[PDB]
């Protein structure tokens, strides 16, 4: 239940936040 | 209960940091 | 125990990441 | 136990995260 779709969603953020990342640093290299 | 309400806070502050990178990237390339 | 000391830990890891991106945004402003 | 093997890995990429902002952070301004 709620635990475990916490979790999942989290981890959902983080793989967001990994790809705004890759993105900003590709966006800086041109 | 107490672990859901720090993961509740965890994605609260994840959320937060999506949108501040999406702010970024659009400084960057917009 | 571990499960405490894990939340502490991100919780410490998301503001040290929001200081980060709050410099960000000031050096992209000037 | 499976709490903590998910906040292990949560605060893994939010170390990795960090990593990846001080980069950014660098970039822009050194």
């Amino acid at each position: 239940g709620e635990i475990k779709q916490q979790l999942a969603e989290i981890k959902q953020q983080l793989a967001e936040i990994k790809w705004q990342l890759a993105e900003i640093k590709q966006q800086l290299a041109g």
